[PDB]
């Protein structure tokens, strides 16, 4: 019984970070990391060599990615009748005021400033965590 | 459960003698030794070639390193959220106390000050790695 997050993130640094949180969780995780928009489409649309990658249960979302950016991701997934349950909640260091409302407008369950503060930042991991892998009812 | 110590000193001469006191060990310990803080910086943030180095158990730093001194070493290591639970021992031949205070300022769990007689500098070794790898119990 292990659930499966789905992390979009170029940011090697970010990345690292991300996935130390989120392996310091009271239950075990999976978590599947892509790099940029296109790779995020073809493996949510089982795609090729993502053929049997499982759906996950979760989609951290960065916006500002290469290929294909978060926004366009964004707008992909919550357009699709089966994606658009799939919780995405985007976690960027965009603090612009566009993206932020343009991204609840595309239906994004939620949207996180990533922190100035390394530590910070890992306490808001754990919170997104804590939140939607154990506080919330995930669908399916 | 070997344990992993890693070094950050450029003189030659003390890295050949810290290396020795640590050889005596059932559990032989994995000593890895770098010569400058861009260096260290790199390979505990695991940039690059360094993205599959573990972590190690204890850090062992030197004050005045080349491109980039033990100051801002330890400040950008305790300031890490994935880095900062690690002990760092600041193993130094300065005895100024403005290093000393700023040291433990940012958090450096501990100072010493290196003996210049090779041997006791040997023993001084052996202090920290009974104290350290058999007395306390590491977050590792
Ligand atoms: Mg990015
Ligand atoms: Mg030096």
């Amino acid at each position: 019984a292990h659930k499966k997050i789905f992390l979009v993130e170029d940011n090697k640094a970010d990345i690292r970070l991300i996935q130390e949180a989120l392996a310091n969780s009271t239950v075990p995780h999976e978590v599947v990391t892509v790099r940029d928009g296109m790779e995020a489409m073809a493996y949510l649309r089982q795609e090729g060599e993502y053929a049997n990658a499982s759906r996950p249960d979760l989609i951290l979302l960065d916006l500002n990615l290469p290929k294909k950016d978060g926004r366009e991701v964004l707008a992909e997934i919550k357009s699709d009748p089966t994606l658009k349950r799939i919780p995405v909640v985007v976690l960027s260091t965009s603090i612009n005021e566009d993206d932020i409302f343009h991204s609840y407008d595309l239906h994004v369950n939620c949207y996180i400033t990533k922190s100035a503060n390394l530590s910070q930042l890992f306490q808001i991991v754990k919170g997104i965590e804590e939140f939607w892998l154990s506080t919330a009812t995930l669908p399916s």
